[PDB]
This record gives structure tokens, sequence and C-alpha cells, in this order.
């Protein structure tokens, strides 16, 4: 019947129901999967978006940058799942970057404390939550990671760019680590979506030119992609997310899958 | 539910049994899709074969090259699937290298009327098809065709390389004419398995031990060149709702091999 | 002492002063190089542009779709060059599309006699040149084609772009040949620069629409381009072309050089 | 030749003789550069090392994760090659990881702390030196970083194949900036050399791995590359830093040029 019935997937990444990990989140029930959730921080605001997704699901917490959040995560996966029983899937949907490290802020005045932060939580992580999971994961399984193709610079998007690119090299050792277990490591690769994230870290470190960012945007996917591309409209990477969670792409690891409306293959 | 349940998919590229073409046909017969099969040459053969599908399609002839076949094509495939149907899915699985491009035979010393052939059946046929079948497309629909990742030269798949790396490009300008009727293009670039085709590429031993070496020993979670399944899987994916914002690209269902350097 | 001191070096693709070739041709005799020519189809007309070179150089009759031609070659540049004496270096700077495959006329509409043609002429000559002319390269020598970025599509450029992408594969089994030899093959994919097939073929078949061919020049080039791009001024993609003849790229081999200002590193 | 006559080129990351930044000193001296040199850590070995080079340069102390030293070396440059005078070129040839990061230790065990140390020093230092010698560097200048290709995860270099990829994408960054002072940014991709740092990727030449090392660099190099690899030979690398350092690449930035006798374009 759904897609992923009777399989059990962590989702991090939740804070509004913007969140591209809500939407992940929200299709998956859709489908048939028991989610566990992770969130950082407002836990008290994450567990109200929360209640929002068509099923319960319970809330654990978890700073990627926390030593003891990671080294105490399996035992409380574990324990929200149902001891003994283990997880098909991982969702990775984290990224954080200091103002210095975008928008209008000279690309060279970021402090290297800065830039590290933010490859700490949106690159490492992925490394991190792997190496804490994968002794609970079940053969057959999946984890996917959110990226931004970094592959050209771009206005903005600044150390974020730089972080997406460690993150993709991330993602391919990852991969190797996986195997062993018989689990796949990739990532999404999204077109832009209207997010929290979006507006507060990337249209606040552009000050005066966040109507700018909406028109860069339209012209770097709406514009480009055969089939088009709604900012507003998360559902179309959602599916390419629970697509790489099922046993549709058994073959395909340390990759990244690419759902922008196809516009990284059109120059203009 | 099957994943491609009330799907209406047109399948070519079956001759024997060890097709990728035959693999992807009963997979997606297995998710609920119905299919109108096309097959070149020894349709006698392919007919004997489409018998081992879990259910019966009706097969009919295309010659990539033929533009009769091409022309009369949707009107056919529409007789075979009722008139006011259409088809939701594309599955282009075909190729073919003359002799001289391929295998021990010097690059330089294939003559360009064997190469063009190539190219004709292997890349620009992928566009002829697409030409055909568009007009007969619901939106929401799915092109796929097949690749063998051809960015970095390699032993004996010489001109069947550059005609894959044409393929390639001619698949980004199909997503563009794609789109205007709301349907994606995309191919699958599949690791290696035993086909028909591929024992031709030779003639065997260096053969089964390169791709050995390229696949299965690169790939994170290895590569069964005897198992056609998760490739077929993977177009089934494609074909499905569940890549809605892909197209004009490359989805590669080969273990990971290509993202391994060693 | 320049850059080519001493390097016997054959370029094709002249047709008139403002052709890759010419300039290519120019910067190699301000360098040093003898040179050796080719021209195809107007003869008369290539030796009065010739003749603004700054150096004489014996111009022979070559048409890449002639089988003749492509195996009589070594022997008439071994008679221009004179008998014991090699090839340092040759540039294929060759190139065409019939209409049909080009500009407004619809991608589904170019029959594959045109598609063939324009393959035949754009992609599969670097082969049959490579051919003819190793027997007659020195050790250390280099070949160069030049290449316009297909990675992604575009409009306008249409089989042409199928071409460039069946080129660079080419060129990689090319460099595979050329090893044997001691040579490399390399392409350099250059920006936009004005030039009769920029002109006539590609601006031809947009027909009433050939403002956009400039409109989408300048936002895929001098736009993205950190350094800009000016398409009046074919200095840059010589200088690049002379700069792979030299021995100054001495481990680059079945690759590709962007000499574009950068724009292909850029999203926007 | 002269290809370098009358530039001023800063060169980092000399600590040995079969330093690939040594050899690339060695190089642009023979090419008629005039140098300033950079050091890390041990001032006086790298003296007696630079001793052997063909003419003498000054000699800079510089630790990239030292704010100071960043901050004051524009002012000791200018001073080393005298008030009014500008430099031409800039080269980063410096790299780190601690060994927690590399070898045969889990990908999964090394801490952020250590990841963070590597990816400052090789991949967050290519911007601050840019950012400390760009207002000191002449209009046609250059600045050249060296990789090591991390489009693809593989055996040992770990966490520094992470910081490879954070470089590339710094670089293409570092480009946009540069470009404003007419100055191009570029990597040079180099074949694996027998250096100081490849010894201690697997802890030593005799650590545990370093036969499998040896295979490794064989079978991913020299047996790829279409003209062969000679890991003893840095000057087919060092060339082409020059030819980028030169006027002979004016096109070309936010770019990588691969000098790894192409491996990297043939898969077996
Ligand atoms: N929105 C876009 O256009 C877009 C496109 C491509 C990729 N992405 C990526 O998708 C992912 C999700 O971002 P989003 O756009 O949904 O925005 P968002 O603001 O909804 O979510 C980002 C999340 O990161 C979390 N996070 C930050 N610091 C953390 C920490 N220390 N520990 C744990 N979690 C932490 C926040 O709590 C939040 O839930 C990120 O990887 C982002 O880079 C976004
Ligand atoms: N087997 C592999 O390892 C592998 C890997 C990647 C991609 N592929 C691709 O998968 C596709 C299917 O190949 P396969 O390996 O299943 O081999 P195969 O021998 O089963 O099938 C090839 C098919 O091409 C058809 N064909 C040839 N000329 C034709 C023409 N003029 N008109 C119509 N059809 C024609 C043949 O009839 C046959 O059905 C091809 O595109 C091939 O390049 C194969
Ligand atoms: N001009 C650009 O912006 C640009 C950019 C990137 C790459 N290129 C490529 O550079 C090369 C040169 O084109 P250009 O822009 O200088 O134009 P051009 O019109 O000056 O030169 C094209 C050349 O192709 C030659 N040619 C065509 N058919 C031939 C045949 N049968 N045999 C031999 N020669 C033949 C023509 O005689 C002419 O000399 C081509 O490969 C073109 O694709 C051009
Ligand atoms: N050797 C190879 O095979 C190879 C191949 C490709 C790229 N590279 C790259 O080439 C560059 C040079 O490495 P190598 O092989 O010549 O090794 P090496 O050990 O000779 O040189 C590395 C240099 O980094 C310097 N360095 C380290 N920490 C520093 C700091 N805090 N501040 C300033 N400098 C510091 C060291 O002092 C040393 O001079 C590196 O970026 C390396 O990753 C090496
Ligand atoms: C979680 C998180 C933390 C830190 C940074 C981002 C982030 O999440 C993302 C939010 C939005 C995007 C998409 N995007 C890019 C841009 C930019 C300016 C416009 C021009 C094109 C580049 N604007 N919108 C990508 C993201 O990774
Ligand atoms: C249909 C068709 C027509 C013409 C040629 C091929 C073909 O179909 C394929 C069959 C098998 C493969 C995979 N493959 C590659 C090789 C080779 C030698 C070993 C090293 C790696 C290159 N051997 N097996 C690829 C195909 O495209
Ligand atoms: C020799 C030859 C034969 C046949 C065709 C071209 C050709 O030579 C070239 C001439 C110009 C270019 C550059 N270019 C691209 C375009 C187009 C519209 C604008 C957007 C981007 C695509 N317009 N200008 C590239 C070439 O290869
Ligand atoms: C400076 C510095 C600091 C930290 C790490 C490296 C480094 O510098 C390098 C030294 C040598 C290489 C080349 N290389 C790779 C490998 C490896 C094992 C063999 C298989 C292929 C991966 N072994 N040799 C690359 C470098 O970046
Ligand atoms: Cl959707």
């Amino acid at each position: 019947t759904g897609l992923l019935d009777g399989k059990r997937i962590l989702v991090s990444g939740i804070i509004t129901d913007s969140s591209i990990a809500f939407h992940i989140a929200r299709v998956a029930q859709e489908q048939g999967a028991q989610l566990v959730l992770t969130g950082f921080d407002r836990l008290r605001l994450i567990q109200r978006i929360t209640d929002r997704l068509p099923a319960k699901a319970p809330l654990l917490e978890l700073d990627v940058q926390n030593e003891e959040h990671l080294a105490s995560l399996a035992g409380r996966v574990t324990e929200a799942i149902g001891a003994g029983n283990k997880l098909d899937g991982v969702v990775h949907s984290i990224g954080f970057m200091p103002q210095t490290g975008m928008g209008i802020n000279p690309f060279f005045d970021a402090p290297y404390a800065d830039v590290s932060k933010g490859i700490h939580i949106s690159a490492y992580s992925y490394a991190s939550m792997a190496k804490a999971l994968l002794p609970i994961m079940n053969p057959g399984g999946s984890i996917v990671g959110m990226d931004f193709d970094p592959s050209r610079a771009m206005p903005a998007y600044n150390w974020m760019t730089v972080a997406k690119s460690a993150l993709e090299s991330v993602n391919r050792f990852v991969a190797r680590e996986a195997g062993k277990y018989g689990v796949r490591s990739n990532l999404v690769a999204a077109g832009p979506i209207r997010t929290l994230a979006m507006s507060a870290i990337v249209g606040g470190a552009l000050g005066e030119e966040a109507g700018a960012q909406i028109q860069l945007l339209e012209e770097g996917w709406d514009q480009r992609a055969p089939i088009g591309w709604n900012m507003k409209d998360a559902t179309p990477v959602a599916k390419t997310v629970c697509a790489l969670l099922s046993d549709w792409l058994p073959a395909t690891t340390g990759d990244i899958i690419y759902a922008d409306g196809g516009a990284h293959t059109q120059l203009l």
C-alpha cells in the first residue's frame, strides 16, 4: 500500500511547518512510515509544530554540536521505536551558518570560528549522526541528507556553499561506512523552498537586498527548470527523499539526486 | 497498490530474457503497470520471450532507423491501448554499435559510416522516440533511457562511449521539449549486467575482470552483474510519481561505484 | 624566446580574420612557431586571409569529410615542412551543423542525415585528424581542439551541443592513442567569440530572434565571469590554445581547459 | 624562455626539497620570477632548504592560523619587495590534517576539533591569504592553490578529501573577490608526488599500510594516465603552476587544472 509501509525512520530538522523536514515527515507518514523525530533548542515550539503532522511521533532532543546528545542518541532512539527494533531510515535536514558567513557580509570577513561552527552543523554532523545510528539500522536501510548544489559559486550563499561542498564529500565517505551495514547514503539537492532558514538566515544576511533574493532564485530555478519550480511547494522534495528511503532506489549510494525541476541540467 | 498502478507504459528493447528491458517490464507489471512492448527485427523470438513476462502485453514492431515505423508508432500504440487513452511512461532500452566501433578493434579504424549508425540507434533515437510519443503522453508522465557512464574513457567500449555522451546531451534537450507536455526525461546509468549486447562488445575473462574492478570492487554496497532487478527498480522509480522534480538528469544505479575512486 | 620557439604546428579552421584559428595562428607566430595551415572549400579567400598573418605559412586543402584528403594529409604536411621534420602541434578549430539542427528550428525536426553530417565534421574529425597526423608528431607534442561547454542544455545551440558532447568523449579516446606517441590531446572550451559560424550559423538559425543570441551570451558569460568576457577579443582564447601547445602544461591530457572568464564556475 | 620575467611571486609551503612548493619556486626562478617565500614553524630548517634554490629570496614567517601573521603579511611582503612594488603571483601550497583524520583511523572517530584544524589550514587559509595579499597584487595577477581531486571518495585520504572539497568551493568564491582586482584564482589538482605530507597520510614511510599506499597510487595514477605518471618528479606540476602564474591562461579563473597525466579522464 504505502511506499514506506512498516519502515521506522528518524527525521531531524523540523523547526516550523515550512521546514523541509516537516514535509518529509508528513509524506513519510502518509506512506505508512513510523517516525521518530529530533529537534534542536526550541523543543516546546517543535512539539506544537509536530502536532500538526498526520500522526503522533516521539520527539527527541538533538543538538548535533553536543557530544552527550550524540553519545545517548542510539539509546534514546531504541527506547522510542521499541527495544530491539531497528531503523530503516535516517533523514539529516539540518544546517546553520552564522550571519558573517552569508549575504552581503564580505566573504573574506567571516572569521574561521564562525565558518567552523557552520561546517560542524551542516557537514560534519552528517557523519556524526551516521556514526551514532548505523549500529541500529537494518540492512537495506537508507540515510538521506539535504544539499543545495554548490558546484558553482553564487551570490549570498557564500560560506554555506563551502559547507555543502564539504557535505557532499562527507556523504561519499559515509557511504563507504554504511555499505558495511547494507545501508545507503545519499543527498537530495533540492531547489529553493521558502523556509525559516531561507528567510532569516540567508534573507536576513542580505539586509536590504532580500527583494533581489526572490528574483535570483526565480532566475536560477524556475526559469531554467524544464518542468518549472515552485518555491512554496515542498512536496516534490519530500517525495524525492521518500523515494530514497524506499526500496525503489536500491543501487544508488554515495550519490546526489537533484530535486530541482531539472534546473541544474540547463544553462539558461 | 503497486508503484505503477494504473499507468500505461511503453517498453522498447527486449530481445532475450536477460535484456534490461525484460526486467524493467517484469518489475513494471509486478507493480501494476499495463505495458505496450516494442521489438526490433526478430519479432518471433521476441514474442516467445515476452510470453515469459508475468502478463500479456501487445508487441509492436519498431526499428528506430525506419521513418515509417516512427511515423505510424503513435497510431499503433493508440490502437493497442484504446482510443482516448494515453501513455504515462516510455522506456528507451536500445543500443547498437558495429563491431568496428568496439572491443579490440583500434579506435581510429572505425569508419564514420559505422559510428554514425551506432549514434543513430543509440542516441538520436531517444529524440525520435520522444518526438513520436510525446503527443500521446499524459501530463505527469516519464521518459526513461539507459546510459552507461561515459564521463571517462575506458577499454573496449570505444565509440559506444561516444554514443552515450551524445545520448546524455540529447536527454537534456528532450527534457526541454518534454517539459511543455508536463513530462520528465531522464537516464539511468546502470552498472554492468550480463546481456546479449554485453557479450557482443568483445566476442571475455579480461572483460569480466575489468567490470569487477570498475564496479563491484568500487561499489560500497557491491554490484552483481547477474541481477538486473536493482536496475529495473530504479527505472520504475523514475516512471513513478516519486521523482516528480527530476528531469534532464541521470540517476546512477551502479552500487555507488562512480562515487568511489578506488 | 617565444613560447613556441622552434615548434612546427598545424592549424586548421581559418575562414576569416575573425576565426578563432586565425588568432591562434597569429599568436603562435608571434611566439616563434612555424605554421602549416589547412583550409576548407574557399581556398582562394583563405589564402588572402592568411596573408594578413604576421608570417607566410603554407596552406593545404582539407575537407575532413574527404577520405582522400585525410589519407594524403601527412604526406602533404611532410612535403611542406621538409622530409625528416615532424609536427609538434595540431590545432582542430573546425565545426559545422546544418540549419535544421540549430536556432529556432525545432530540435525534434532535425533529420538524422543533417545531425550526422554535423557530428562527422565537428566531432569524428577530431579523431580522423589525430589518426592522420600522429605518425608525423614528435614526442612531447600536443593536439588541441575547440569546445563550447555542452554539460547543460541551452537555447539555440541544439544539436551542436550534442556534437560537442561527442567531441569531449572523442578527446578522451584520442588521448589514449596519442599517449603511445608521447603526445597530449586536450580541448579548450572557449567563451563566445564573434566569428562567421557564431553569426551566420547560430545567429542565422535564429531568424528574427537574433537579438536573443546576444542577450543569452551576455547573461551566460560576461555577467557570470569574475574577470569579465569580451566576445570581440579572441586573444585570451588564442593564448590559452598556445599554452596547451607549449611545454608548460606537460601533465594535462584527455582534458578540457576553460577559457571563458570563469563563467562556467559561477551560477549567476 | 623567461615565462615569468619581471614577475614578483609569493610562494608558501616549502618545508623540504621534496615539497611541491620547492619545485614551484625553483621553476619560477628559472623562468625569471623574483620570489618572496613563506614558511611555517621551522624557519631555520626552511632557510637551509631554500638556500638550495637557484636564487636567494627573502623568507617570511607565516602560520595561517595566526591572525597577527596574516594581518602583518602585506606590510612584511612590501618591505621585502620594496615600497611601490606589488605582487603578480601568490602560491598556496599548504595543508594539514591531524592523524585521526587520515589513514587507517576510522573515518567516524576523527573528532571535529581535529577535522576543523585541518579545514582551517587546508581550505579556509586559501581565503585568508587572498584577503591579506589582494591589496598588494597588480591587475593581471594570479593566485594558485594545490588540490588533490576529491570528487570521489577513496581509502586513507579521509577527512583531507573533505578539506579539498571545501577548498574547491573556496577557490570559486576567491575568484569572485579577486576579479575586482583583475586577479585570477585557480587550483592545480596534481597527481601524487612523494613528499613529507604524503608519508604522513599513513603515519610515516613505514606506516602500517604504506605498501597499500604505493599500490593504490600506482593504480589510480600511473596506470590510468595516458602519458604515465612519475611520483618522484614534481617538475610537471611546478610547470603547470607557472603556466597559471603567467599571462598564458588569461581567461581561466575560479577553476581547476589537472596535472595528473590525464588519469582523472580514464576509468581504468
Ligand atoms: N530551503 C531551501 O531552499 C533549501 C534547499 C536545499 C537544501 N536545503 C537544506 O535543507 C535542510 C533543512 O533546511 P530548511 O530549508 O528546511 O530550513 P529550516 O530552518 O526549516 O530547518 C533547518 C534546521 O536545522 C536545525 N539545526 C540548526 N542547528 C542545529 C543543531 N545544532 N543541531 C541540530 N539541528 C540543528 C534547525 O533546528 C532547523 O530545524 C538544510 O540542510 C538546508 O541547508 C534547503
Ligand atoms: N548490460 C549492461 O551492462 C548495460 C549497462 C548500462 C546501460 N546499458 C544499456 O541498456 C540498454 C539495453 O541494453 P542491454 O544491455 O539490455 O542489451 P540487449 O542486447 O538486451 O538489448 C539491446 C536492445 O537494442 C535493440 N535495438 C538495436 N538496434 C535497434 C533498432 N534499430 N531499433 C530498435 N531496437 C534496436 C535490440 O533489438 C535489443 O532489444 C542499452 O541502451 C544499453 O547500452 C547496458
Ligand atoms: N566562436 C565561438 O564563440 C566559439 C566558442 C567555442 C568554441 N568554438 C568552436 O571553435 C571552432 C572554430 O569556429 P569559429 O567560431 O572560429 O568559426 P569559423 O566559422 O571561423 O570557423 C569554423 C571553421 O570550420 C571549418 N569547417 C567547416 N566544415 C569543414 C570541413 N568539412 N572540413 C574542414 N573544415 C571545415 C570552416 O571552414 C571554418 O574555417 C569550432 O569548433 C567552434 O565550434 C567557437
Ligand atoms: N604530494 C602530493 O601528492 C600532493 C598532491 C596534490 C596536492 N597536494 C597538495 O600540495 C600542497 C603541498 O603539500 P606537499 O605534498 O608539498 O607537502 P609538504 O609537507 O611538503 O608541504 C606542506 C606544507 O604545509 C605547510 N603548513 C602546514 N601547516 C601550516 C600552517 N599552519 N601555516 C602555513 N603553512 C603550513 C608545511 O609547513 C609544509 O610546508 C598541499 O595543499 C597538498 O595537499 C599534494
Ligand atoms: C539551514 C540553512 C542554514 C544556513 C544557510 C541556509 C540554510 O538552508 C537553506 C535555505 C535556503 C537555500 C536556498 N537559497 C539559496 C539562496 C542564495 C541567495 C539567493 C541566490 C541563490 C543563493 N537563497 N535561498 C539553501 C539552504 O541551504
Ligand atoms: C546495447 C549495446 C549496444 C552496443 C554496445 C553495448 C550495448 O549495451 C551494453 C552492454 C554492456 C555494457 C556494460 N559493459 C561495458 C563493457 C566494456 C568492457 C569492460 C570495461 C568497461 C567497458 N563491457 N560491458 C554497456 C552497454 O551499453
Ligand atoms: C563552427 C560552428 C559550427 C556550427 C555551430 C557553431 C559553431 O561554432 C560556434 C560559434 C559560436 C559559439 C558560441 N555561441 C553559442 C551560442 C548559442 C546562443 C546563445 C546562448 C548559447 C548558445 N551563440 N554563440 C559556439 C560555437 O561552437
Ligand atoms: C599536505 C597534506 C596534509 C595532509 C594530507 C595530505 C597532504 O598533502 C598531500 C600529500 C599527498 C597526496 C597524495 N596522496 C594521496 C594518498 C591517499 C592514499 C593512497 C590512495 C589515494 C589517497 N596518498 N598520497 C595528497 C595530498 O593532499
Ligand atoms: Cl509533487
